[PDB]
């Protein structure tokens, strides 16, 4: 079996990307946020504190024949950036272009944090990290992804993310139409529950390319790239008037600036990052400071190619027996 969804861009500065899912029978369709970082699907539901949901799609389980209250079982989860929700457990039917698993554990809120309840466009998330990383107590839960894998034609799924544009979650199989030249595959580590790998060093526009292993994640629900503070720095200072600010929390510049691009290595091959991804608009409304979308790692803990490097390139998540990743340019 396959399975092909197209992913959006919630909103101009591509801030995070939903992909619609069926839940359900009759089907209830929620637009989720794919989230390779984490190992929770969860959901906006009836049973969220009404004064906590604000325009989201709620999933009603009490209207699905399938859905089946999972006995004691709760979940809780605490996010990067701070965000964080929490709830009861329902198995039902679920549904992702095409591909459908009996069965799946549909987390759903009774309690959501500010941040969630203030973007109406997303109306929950759908983890594809590595089971281990699952909240669900007192018995964990499996993803998506891995409740599918044994039926899937090829135990993969790939991320092919739009900048200002929409793009494709595929499920199952490669589209070999969908990049150019060939895909690099790279080792990756599970053992913190992530898709962990390490890139073989950067480049800053058309400068020469630093040989040295960064090791982080490849996470399609981080909106922007961090990355040690040696390389940001090395970044920023290829733009004028550009600062890291304490008062904003990162690298600012002046919206007047013309950025470069930023490579990163995979093996042998570069991804190359168009500057264009890297402007994330004025700090404040009319404002002529811009955000930066490379990022300081350090006080996180650990690198992230979220969004702005992910959407430069085709990315396979090799779920075969050891698991592997794949880039792509495109």
């Amino acid at each position: 079996s396959t399975g092909s969804a197209t992913t959006t861009p919630i909103d101009s500065l591509d801030d995070a990307y939903i992909t619609p899912v069926q839940i359900g029978t009759p089907a209830q369709t929620l637009n989720l946020d794919f989230d390779t970082g984490s190992s929770d699907l969860w959901v906006f539901s009836s049973e969220t504190t009404a004064s906590e949901v604000d325009g989201q799609t709620i999933y009603t389980p009490s209207k699905s024949t399938t859905a089946k209250l999972l006995s004691g079982a709760t979940w809780s989860i605490s996010y990067g950036d701070g965000s964080s929700s929490s709830g009861d457990v329902y198995t039902d039917t679920v549904s992702v272009g095409g591909l459908t698993v009996t069965g799946q554990a549909v987390e759903s809120a009774k309690k959501v944090s500010s941040s969630f309840t203030e973007d109406s466009t997303i109306d929950g998330l759908l983890g594809l990290a590595f089971s281990t990383l699952n909240t669900v107590s007192p018995t964990q839960q499996k993803t998506f992804f891995d409740n599918a894998k044994a039926s899937l034609d090829s135990p993969v799924f790939t991320a092919d993310l739009g900048y200002h544009a929409p793009g494709t979650y595929n499920f199952g199989f490669i589209d070999t139409t969908a990049y150019t030249g060939s895909i690099t595959y790279t080792a990756v580590s599970t053992k913190q529950g992530f898709w962990e790998w390490t890139s073989t060093g950067y480049a800053v526009g058309s400068g020469t390319f630093k040989s040295t292993s960064i090791d982080g994640i490849a996470d399609t629900g981080t909106t922007l790239l961090y990355l040690p503070a040696t390389v940001v720095s090395a970044y920023w200072a290829q733009v004028s008037g550009a600062k890291s600010s304490s008062s904003v929390g990162g690298y600012v510049f002046p919206c007047s600036a013309t950025l470069p691009s930023f490579t990163f290595g995979v093996g042998s091959a570069r991804i190359v990052i168009p500057g264009d991804y890297i402007d994330f608009g004025p700090i404040s409304t009319g404002s002529s400071s811009c955000f930066g979308g490379i990022q300081s790692s350090a006080g996180i803990g650990i690198n992230i190619f979220g969004d702005v490097a992910l959407k430069a390139a085709f990315v396979v998540f090799n779920g075969a027996t050891t698991p592997t990743l794949g880039f792509a340019s495109k």
